[PDB]
């Protein structure tokens, strides 16, 4: 099984790429990712920033995540990001995505030890 860890790694960092590239950036990273093989991932984003600016955000700003948990941390700057949603044009085999580029803040659940990223919340 993969860990709470990679899943997160693998679902959410992209930082070869410094901002979503193309409107088929979605379509083609929800696929490489594995995010559509047994059924589409109806939404996903992408963090386009280095695995360690991601993990360090565990260790800045301590807020309540959106199910009530205290684990999740706020980016202290904006971080360029990519959100993936499914479009009203998709469907399981042939997913569809639109692609909206962003910098904003992250928010992401932190687990473990070490104590690293393990859910992505939410983007402000």
């Amino acid at each position: 099984k993969e860990t709470a860890a990679a899943k997160f790694e693998r679902q959410h960092m992209d930082s070869s790429t410094s901002a979503a590239s193309s409107s088929n950036y979605c379509n083609q990273m929800m696929k490489s990712r594995n995010l559509t093989k047994d059924r589409c991932k109806p939404v996903n984003t992408f963090v386009h920033e280095s695995l360690a600016d991601v993990q360090a955000v565990c260790s800045q700003k301590n807020v309540a995540c959106k199910n009530g948990q205290t684990n999740c941390y706020q980016s202290y700057s904006t971080m360029s990001i990519t959100d993936c949603r499914e479009t009203g044009s998709s469907k399981y085999p042939n997913c569809a995505y639109k692609t909206t580029q962003a910098n904003k803040h992250i928010i992401v659940a932190c687990e473990g030890n070490p104590y690293v990223p393990v859910h992505f919340d939410a983007s402000v």
